[PDB]
C-alpha cells in the first residue's frame, strides 16, 4: 500500500475505534446472518438465532472486541505486522482452525459495516485501500499459517 492508502485506512478506522463494541457487533452479526456456518466456530455463543440475541448477548460483544482490537493493532503497523500476526495464526490455524475463506468472510462483513456506516469516508479511495490492507492481512496470514502446517 501507500503511505496515502494506509492513511485512508487509518482514518476511517478512527470511526471505529470511538465504539468499537457497537462495531464488533455489527460485523460479527453480519458474518454469521451472511455465513451461519462461520457461528459454529464459537462455542461460547453458537447457539443464538435471531438478531436481538446477537445484540444481547455478552459473550459476542467482548468477541467483537477481541477481533477488532487486534486488527487494528494490526493495520496501525501499516505492513510491518509479522510479530502481530506470530500469535495470531499460531491459535487460529492450530487451535481453532479458521480457514482463509472465513478470514474472507470477516473481511467482506467488515467492508460492508464500514460502507453502512462512514459512506464519506468510504469511498472508492478508501474502499480501495482498506480492501488493499485487508487482502495483505489474508495473504501474509495464510503464509504462517502453511509454515505451522495449516492449508486451511
Ligand atoms: C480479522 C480477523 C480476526 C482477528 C484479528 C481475530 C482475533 C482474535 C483474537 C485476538 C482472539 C483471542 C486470542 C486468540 O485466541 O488468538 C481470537 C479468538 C478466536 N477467534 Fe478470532 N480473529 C479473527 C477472525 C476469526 C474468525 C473469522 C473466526 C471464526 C469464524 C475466529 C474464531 C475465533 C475463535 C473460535 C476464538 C476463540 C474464542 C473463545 O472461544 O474464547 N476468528 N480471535
Amino acid at each position: 500500500l501507500s503511505e496515502g492508502e494506509w492513511q485512508l485506512v487509518l482514518h476511517v478506522w478512527a470511526k471505529v475505534e470511538a465504539d468499537v463494541a457497537g462495531h464488533g457487533q455489527d460485523i460479527l452479526i453480519r458474518l454469521f446472518k451472511s455465513h451461519p456456518e462461520t457461528l459454529e466456530k464459537h462455542d461460547r455463543f453458537k447457539h443464538l438465532k435471531t438478531e436481538a440475541e446477537m445484540k444481547a448477548s455478552e459473550d459476542l460483544k467482548k468477541a467483537g472486541v477481541t477481533v477488532l482490537t487486534a486488527l487494528g493493532a494490526i493495520l496501525k503497523k501499516k505492513g510491518h505486522h509479522e510479530a502481530e500476526l506470530k500469535p495470531l495464526a499460531q491459535s487460529h490455524a492450530t487451535k481453532h482452525k479458521i480457514p482463509i475463506k472465513y478470514l474472507e468472510f470477516i473481511s467482506e462483513a467488515i467492508i460492508h459495516v464500514l460502507h453502512s456506516r462512514h459512506p464519506g469516508d468510504f469511498g472508492a479511495d478508501a474502499q480501495g485501500a482498506m480492501n488493499k490492507a485487508l487482502e495483505l492481512f489474508r495473504k501474509d496470514i495464510a503464509a504462517k499459517y502453511k509454515e505451522l502446517g495449516y492449508q486451511g
